[PDB]
């Protein structure tokens, strides 16, 4: 998988060759819609924790006990 | 009670004799952080409480389990 990009103000364009990761996972996908099966756990855990801790923040869309809400934000930071 | 009010622009504003009332209302308070009291109860309902209700919380103002909370918004209708 490689993840190009070119500089701002530039003609030329470069594109990112990401296609077996598409068959890959696109395969995860299909197979899982057939008869269930266990995903990868794909997480990173930044320095962006280590925020403070708020109960009263409930309210969010998702319907959190969704298996495929276990993807929801699991990259980028906290 | 009166409560006065002049038009908008006008040179002289009329005031709003209140005395009677604010002492009516403060021998309520006064005697009740003192010793327990039944307070009365105010309250406007008016078209607007045929708003639509939604499952959330504000969890921003003060705190309901307290007696003056019962006080909170009583007369903004609805």
């Amino acid at each position: 998988i490689r993840l190009s990009r070119s500089a701002l103000g530039t003609a030329e364009r470069r594109d990112s060759e990401v296609k077996p990761a598409k068959d890959l996972a696109d395969i995860w996908r299909v197979i899982n819609e057939v008869n269930t099966i266990n995903l990868p756990t794909f997480a990173l855990y930044n320095v962006e924790r280590s925020q403070p801790f708020n109960r009263n923040i409930k309210d969010n869309t998702g319907r959190r006990e969704e298996r495929f809400d276990a993807y929801s934000q699991t990259l980028g930071g906290a």
